């Protein structure tokens, strides 16, 4: 005689098991702001929230849950333990130490390595088939440290790497030409941070090179200063932290983006963290930004940019800093 | 010639006029909540960000800003000024402090009419036309007072109230039922707080009245305890609050459903904050949720709902509970 | 090297498998706009198109996939063969004869489970877990015809039943109550067809019965003529078919609604036609709609929905109008 | 003693006037092939539907009502006196004769140019300020009628030109590649036709010219054949027609798109019909196709695209073979 007896007929049992699951590590500025964006995407049928933070991840749970009515994700979970996070499709690595005013993306190394360390071996434990996303910075570092424990295939290994920055880029070019950003073509190559290199000889409107039009833009000297939209981009991070004190809508925006080509399997181009060992003459087991096509498998492709030997070679520089830092760690 | 010029050739100029302009008034957790969900709703062509913290305003705008590759709301734009919310269809108001841990809303009273004194006449003097939605706490009260500042029609100025009440409430049924919280009906009338009331003559599943099948349900002291419902409703906020300190990610939801109803002239029915002088018996004029209908001018109408003798008397002690601390027109 | 070669670096191979699968049989007017909804709901990562008319077939395949720039359903294939129809979650089967104009829908019984004989084993053996969603009529009828031929559990053999009905019905009480009809709630059970039962008992605004305010509501000879809404509801179908020659649109809409439910695993409920023995007193195998909580497992769940006296009656003729033409078992 | 008024208390009043109207002049196979994927996109708050045929026209009205409540346009209506069109912010011309197997688009300008000289002073007298949007065949020619006409500034009057054509194009091309259409970049110049002149230099994936890779690729003779993609273009709309009848999904779904820069003012670019005089040194009054950024106002501005002088050559030949038509008119 109870209510829901009284009520419903029952026919069927509780199987449990989801098609599109999708987990989210770490629940803090960008861990939540991904969260929000993949659930109003609607990519998922359920998601996983974990963090070593208790109050925190159940507060934040509580709260997208309140929201469930305006939603069409029906399961909404969290834990400290990654039992959890069992069978997703897609892990989103968002958990670690960010960047303090002032402070080089580099720094955060030892501490973010010592938190990969304890995570990869238990998200792989209970997902051996999932995609990892690494958001985490130094991201280019970080998606190498994933692959290394996580003993995966260099495709299901992605770090977040330039979508934003080129996200950025074709912002601030589609307000001096005052065309959508969507409309205005541009990639921002190489590392997650200082030494990105823009592709000036890829930017287009309309299949329009700019550089045909305008032989001056790009790394030089004279001009209407293009090459200040580069640095507006390497610095926009610096300004906006100095400002809000952390980035977190562009991140949570770019991860969403990406997620829907994994989870939809799109096949799109996206600028993201690969391992680039026997491309553009790097002879090393770096990870850095290059156009990937991206699908249900995770990277399937590389786009072979042609480079100019200037970009070419601050490619081969990007990439050379960064593997310096890379052998100090082999744990 | 610039590369500009070179590249595109102009057939105008004109005036850049907003058609579907909502302006957002404080940049916090709740006015960002709401920002993001009305972006990813695709509700607006134009959002205006004001907030008095000249650096965490330019902050919240850059980062927006970054991600527009990801959006459909091509102007993003903000100022301390309020020329900036010039031709508004809507302005939802988020400024003002918030709860502390174990703070009821109520006390926030005097410090949110300080601000609302300001704020206020420079809305209603740059869009005479915009719909007021009213976030702030203690929210049924800031609705009274911003009616009374601002000089609007009723139907013109509306509280967020328990639109994000019955969403929680239709929450925890679900739970219960095993439903989702779309098919589960229930409303939570009254005061956004302590004083809310359930109206358990109303809730359903397809039709059928729970009250019907198992007429102990609620407001009695009897066996499957509904009544606890009502309790976690009430709570919630005061639980999240403690968890993470504030709510943002919910109400952020509700609010985005509100506008949707709002801009798209959908005439949907949303248990919001209004006038009920007339109504059930209310000799005051005090702002509380009821059931009404939302469009394109606001609230247009108020359903007529046909409450048992106890949740008469119920709504009646939370229209006198907030009338108490209504005698203090400090404004 | 091809120009391919040159471009793009491969990294694997790998199976295309597809997470979310539709199938949608018989590409007419009701299949491709169910085909179309389904496609910008973006529900399905792959829609496979089968038809026994070859040149239509590759007709709306290729119209369809000169839009693939506007979608997020990256693979639209088709043939008249079945293989191509593997590993669906669900198959929508809009296949066979509609009605002429005044044409019962009783009446195309005979030429469907003819062609229900061979579709069915085709799907069945190719998918050996999707969900069937009948959309052919008389629905009630082939959805009783197809479980009975598949031999599939009764939750995964959906008809699309009052789904539709229900839809106009909220429609039509919209109209004349000035609310939108997701605000308006009630229930078209039974036949999808002339002997559909409207549930005057459940039919509310916001909780409030109005069948309570308005006690004459419906099944009642007396002076507002709610009774007409239900004899439009009924005659609907033979008004556009008379008009425009076949209904589509609508129909398209109501499929992608219950798709939707199935596929994100929503447990929202929705009228639709299952096989209600036991139920109501109903002692034969026949299929109707009743309220149905709906989810990736298909039915798990009935409403027991209180009906009136008058309402049972009526919906135990409709079941009785059901089993009249259902004694005919020629498959 | 109306149910009505015992449920609903009024406080305001039937204000009409939307905000974001959608008129579709003409219901036919591409009138509600665009009629429904600008609903999908929820575009509209309100959308008028004028044809001559009456039974068809009330008909599919009637459908699309049926289905209010899966939609968010609020305000369906339709009818044979222009009055139901009053103040649009677009007009969709769908109208016209349509062709036969092996008929050229050009054979229509007869019986299409009569429809024009009918409907254009009747939408203008009722929108004065709408941006028209022509999609009748033949498009360019079309275009100009209106323009013509309606006495309207050439960035009110567009025609929805080579859109389709370089959707179908980039289809073409991601299959060859393995890359999503999204991704790679092409453009189909000129007349929506059979002297459609693809830009060669312009087609790339990510920021890479595959012309600089294959200066084979395009109007010669040897290859890989990808000059067959561009006749694949040019047949397309024939093999489609002659397998189905007619064209009508990927047509609708190019005008939801342009439908969505122009009411959501995003400024993108798009291939469509705009006036070309003082532009390729074509010295007359033609319309053909070119990149454009569209937004609020229509066509503000035309992108230079560099051309090679053969692709020059095949521009002021379309646009030469056109004007040849175009005097024969001048009414
Ligand atoms: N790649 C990009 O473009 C990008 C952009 C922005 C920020 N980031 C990065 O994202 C990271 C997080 O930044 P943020 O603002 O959200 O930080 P935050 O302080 O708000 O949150 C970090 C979360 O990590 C959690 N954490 C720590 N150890 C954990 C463990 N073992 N498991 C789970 N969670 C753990 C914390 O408890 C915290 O909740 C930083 O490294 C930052 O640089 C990357
Ligand atoms: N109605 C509801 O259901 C509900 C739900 C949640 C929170 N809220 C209320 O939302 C309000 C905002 O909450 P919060 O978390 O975002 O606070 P917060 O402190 O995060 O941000 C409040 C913001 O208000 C801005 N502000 C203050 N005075 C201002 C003024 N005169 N002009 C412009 N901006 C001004 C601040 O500078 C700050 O950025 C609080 O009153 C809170 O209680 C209501
Ligand atoms: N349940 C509802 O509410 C509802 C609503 C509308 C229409 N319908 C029903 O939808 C069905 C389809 O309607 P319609 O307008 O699209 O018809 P239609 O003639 O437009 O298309 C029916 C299609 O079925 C295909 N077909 C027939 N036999 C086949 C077989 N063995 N294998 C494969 N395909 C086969 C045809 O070749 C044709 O393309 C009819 O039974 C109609 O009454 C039901
Ligand atoms: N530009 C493109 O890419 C494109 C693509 C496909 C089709 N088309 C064109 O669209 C047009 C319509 O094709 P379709 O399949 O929908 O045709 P259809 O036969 O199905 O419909 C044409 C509609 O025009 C109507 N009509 C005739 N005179 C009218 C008047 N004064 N006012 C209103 N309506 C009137 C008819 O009654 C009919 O309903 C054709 O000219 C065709 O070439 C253009």
């Amino acid at each position: 005689a109870t209510l829901k007896d009284q009520l419903i007929h029952n026919l069927l049992k509780e199987e449990h098991v989801p098609h599109n699951k999708i987990t989210v590590v770490g629940v803090g500025a960008v861990g939540m702001a991904c969260a929000i964006s993949i659930l109003m995407k609607e990519l998922a049928d359920e998601i996983a929230l974990v963090d070593v933070m208790e109050d925190k991840l159940k507060g934040e749970m509580m709260d997208l849950q309140h929201g469930s009515l305006f939603l069409r994700t029906p399961k909404i979970v969290s834990g400290k333990d990654y039992n959890v996070t069992a069978n997703s499709r897609l892990v989103v690595i968002t958990a670690g130490a960010r960047q303090q005013e002032g402070e080089s993306r580099l720094n955060l190394v030892q501490r973010n390595v010592n938190i990969f360390k304890f995570i990869i071996p238990n998200i792989v434990k209970y997902s051996p088939n999932c995609k990892l996303l690494v958001v985490s910075n130094p991201v280019d570092i970080l998606t190498y440290v994933a692959w290394k424990i996580s003993g995966f295939p260099k495709n299901r290994v992605i770090g977040s790497g330039c979508n934003l920055d080129s996200a950025r880029f074709r912002y601030l070019m589609g307000e001096r030409l005052g065309v959508h950003p969507l409309s205005c073509h541009g990639w921002i190559l190489g590392e997650h941070g200082d030494s990105s290199v823009p592709v000036w000889s890829g930017v287009n409107v309309a299949g329009v090179s700019l550089k045909n039009l305008h032989p001056e833009l790009g790394t030089d000297a004279d001009k209407e200063h293009w090459k200040a939209v580069h640095k507006e981009v390497v610095d926009s991070a610096y300004e906006v932290i100095k400002l809000k004190g952390y980035t977190s809508w562009a991140i949570g925006l770019s991860v969403a983006d990406l997620a829907e080509s994994i989870m939809k399997n799109l096949r799109r181009v996206h600028p993201i963290s690969t391992m680039i060992k026997g491309l553009y003459g790097i002879k090393e087991n770096v990870f850095l930004s290059v156009p990937c096509i991206l699908g249900q498998n995770g990277i399937s492709d590389v786009v072979k940019v042609t480079l100019t030997p200037e970009e070419e070679a601050h490619l081969k520089k990007s990439a050379d800093t960064l593997w310096g830092i890379q052998k100090e760690l082999q744990f």
